[PDB]
């Protein structure tokens, strides 16, 4: 697919303003939701602030804090100094007068990791008041509505060209496809309708869809579009051309398999960030393993396949249910007891162990064991560590592979902050990692392909009613990201050529 389609790009055209009146009422106009969380909203909000002299200081301070948050440690002292001199001095041209004396004085002191975070909250609080109100009453808000109208237009199977098959497995096939208008590459997972019904796979598919839709993280595969065809239910999501971790452990360098420790730590840190994102939203992954951790072109990883994931309702702290992969399921799960997010951290310990050791903690390399035998080992067998493990790796895996979930390291006080402070992540800049700034340790070769692999019922009302609910359409944030990434936003959002 060495070519976008101009026929479908032509369909991406901004509507007249009258077509956006209906949308203006039936839409969440929250400041946080519109101008911070939605890329096009933020972009248009900042353009508004740019073009209004009085909001210049607040805009540039906002940008410089974000600049400081992603900068190299060597440049941070300088950028902190320049920032304070530019915005936090009464006589400075871009002095932010809207701040309190308390916040300005505070920001002028200290040089910590979380510096300017109180300052950012103060700026965003200010911007969400008067400047936001002015924005709603400006052309830039109307332009946002135009983009939102375009976002809501139908973009089903006709907008996607499948050009290669990636996998064939449980419940359907996975294709690599191109969004025709913009040319962006996606992975499309197609679930066969008849097969789903036959396996009663409605809950598992619906739950996965809803989770992928509501979650937005660089360490979890994103859902961009959800639509239906005559035969399939389709999920268009982030493509990951590097393939799964497991392949990279064993099938590159087969004479010395396993990752170098720095590389294993990098992926672990990325996985942790993904897990935290789910756990902070009361979701349990329940299927963490090398084969479900995928690599993209740049060498960054994401967790995938949320089919066994479960969301706790409000008030609920633990759940019950046998689900997962043999060798990665925690003891408390295997015993049929209640469990929380701790099960995912046990799986992380196993995942990290396998990355370094090039084998499971409970089996030798290539050993085939029956599920009853492997169940006994997880519950009873103590994990041994070969010489490739450093003191940090061993200690960390020992902490994660605790059979008792009370003694096990993981989610505490609404975060993984306690886990981050382990000496294993000594050389990891969490701040840059989470912003996707860190250079990955290994970059996959685009030439190289990192993989192996190769009834009649009628539909009722409840089936079609379910499929429409499933086919929720375009996911707002991933779509906006796409419009910007591909330059379609820049191209259509002009004023004077
Ligand atoms: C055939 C192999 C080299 C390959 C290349 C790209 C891939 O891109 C993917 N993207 C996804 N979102 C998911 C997923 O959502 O599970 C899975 C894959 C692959 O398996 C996958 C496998
Ligand atoms: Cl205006």
């Amino acid at each position: 697919p060495a070519s976008r389609d101009r026929k479908y790009l032509a369909r991406l055209k901004l509507p007249p303003l009258s077509k956006c009146e209906a949308l203006r009422e039936s839409l969440d106009l929250g400041f946080e939701g519109m101008c911070l969380e939605q890329p096009i909203g933020k972009r248009l909000f900042q353009q508004f602030l740019r073009t209004h002299e009085q909001h210049g200081p607040a805009l540039q301070l906002w940008k410089d804090i974000e600049d400081y948050d992603t900068a190299d440690d060597a440049l941070r002292p300088q950028k902190a100094q320049a920032l304070r001199a530019a915005y936090l001095e009464p006589q400075a041209q871009l002095f932010c007068s809207f701040l309190d004396a308390e916040t300005v004085a505070r920001a002028r002191a200290g040089a910590g990791d979380g510096l300017f975070q109180p300052l950012l909250r103060a700026v965003l609080a200010h911007l969400g008041q008067a400047p936001f109100q002015e924005f709603l009453d400006s052309l830039y808000f109307l332009r946002f509505l135009q983009w939102k109208w375009l976002e809501a237009q139908p973009m089903g199977e006709d907008w996607f060209l499948d050009f290669r098959v990636l996998g064939r497995g449980g419940f359907g096939e996975v294709f690599a496809c191109q969004m025709k208008a913009t040319g962006k590459l996606y992975a499309c997972k197609k679930l066969n309708k008849k097969r789903l019904k036959k396996r009663k796979g409605y809950q598992g598919a619906m739950v996965e869809k809803k989770i992928l839709a509501k979650v937005h993280s660089r360490f979890i595969v994103s859902l961009a579009y959800a639509f239906e065809t005559k035969t399939d239910l389709c999920l268009v999501m982030t493509i990951m051309n590097g393939g799964d971790i497991r392949y990279h452990i064993y099938n590159v360098d087969e004479d010395n398999p396993g990752f170098q420790e720095p590389r294993a730590i990098f992926y672990t840190a990325q996985i942790v960030s993904g897990l935290e994102h789910l756990h902070q939203r009361n979701i349990i992954y329940r299927d963490l393993k090398p084969e479900n951790v995928l690599l993209d072109d740049d060498g960054n990883v994401r967790i995938s396949d949320l089919g066994l994931a479960v969301e706790l309702k409000a008030g609920q702290t633990k759940t019950k249910g046998y689900a997962g992969t043999p060798g990665f399921m925690a003891p408390e799960l295997l015993l049929g007891e209640e469990y929380d997010f701790s099960v995912d951290y046990f799986a992380l310990g196993v995942t990290l162990y396998e990355m370094i050791a090039a084998r499971g903690p409970f089996r030798a390399r290539g050993e085939k064991v029956e599920n009853k035998e492997l169940k006994q080992r997880v519950l009873e067998q103590a994990v041994t560590y070969p010489d490739k493990f450093s003191p940090a790796s061993k200690d960390f895996c020992e902490a994660l592979l605790q059979k008792d979930p009370e003694k096990r390291l993981g989610f505490r006080d609404g975060s993984c902050d306690g886990l981050r402070t382990h000496p294993l992540f000594r050389d990891i800049s969490w701040r840059q990692l989470e912003a996707g700034m860190l250079t990955p340790p290994f970059v996959p070769d685009s030439r190289t392909v990192y993989a192996k692999n190769i009834k009649g019922v009628a539909f009722e009302k409840a089936d079609t009613e379910f499929f429409q609910e499933f086919a929720s359409g375009t996911c707002p944030i991933p779509w906006q990201e796409e419009m910007i990434e591909t330059g379609v936003f820049g191209d259509l959002n002009v004023w004077r050529p």
